């Protein structure tokens, strides 16, 4: 179970909440929740998840994903955030 | 090894007891064994199992995990609760 | 990256060491390394690695990883033990 | 997701720089990056991944992963290493 997902953030502090003024990427492996802060730790996180299981990771979009429909809020309670404050 | 499962909770302190008197989910990833709270955390879990596996998270239901067979028991033991209090 | 295997244990003080008089079985999910004391332990392990791979959890046997090829000593440290104390 | 790669390290004090002298192996295994010392490591590793998995673990040699192209940078911010001191 990984996946790689965007979810708000607070611009200036770099604290996650619920309506911050931009958005990260984050990195779920089953177990936490980390914040993806530069585009080449997304390429070397999709680059082994490939090389491991022969297809892409799984990727929810803010299409899926947003304040309108916040699922990342239930996927970080089962996995928490570490790393990085939240609210 | 991922799987969500059932097992007894006390309804009124939250508390994991071998002889609560409701049942709540739990979700297993090979690590540790977390509550599930809502049954929207449930659904994002399948969902992101099912994006990684093409196919359903095991679930064990009452019907195979029960007081009469307390196999979260030994589950709990090789994969230790954690984000909870327990017996 | 799961295994179960066998290595050895003081029966009198319940600690891992290299020359332990007894045996016991161990479960590996590539991040640490905890003994299993239940047959019903294992067995859980088997059910729900069967359920997510359609095969059989490896297993190391004695004949394969003994006092003669330690090789649970090189897991051991890739993946620490947790949960019990260790030489 | 699974991977071992090579990064640099200081062959007098055993602590990760980014302009180390010599090379050390590292496994990770999605949740953190720890160094594999011994070839007999790698090799334990590589039985367990196909094993498990019915092919080679993802290896990212000094041909791709080197001080001009330091990805294990960004593999170890989303993996944090544990049970070694680093720059």
């Amino acid at each position: 179970m990984y996946c790689l997902y965007e979810r708000p953030i607070n611009s200036k502090t770099g604290v996650l909440e619920w309506n911050g003024d931009a958005w990260t990427v984050m990195f779920c492996n089953g177990v936490n929740c980390r914040r993806v802060s530069h585009p080449d730790e997304m390429k070397v996180i999709e680059d082994i998840y490939r090389k491991n299981n022969g297809k892409d990771i799984p990727f929810y979009s803010q299409k899926e994903w947003n304040k309108n429909a916040p699922w990342y809020n239930r996927l970080e309670t089962v996995c928490p955030v570490v790393g990085i404050t939240k609210k």
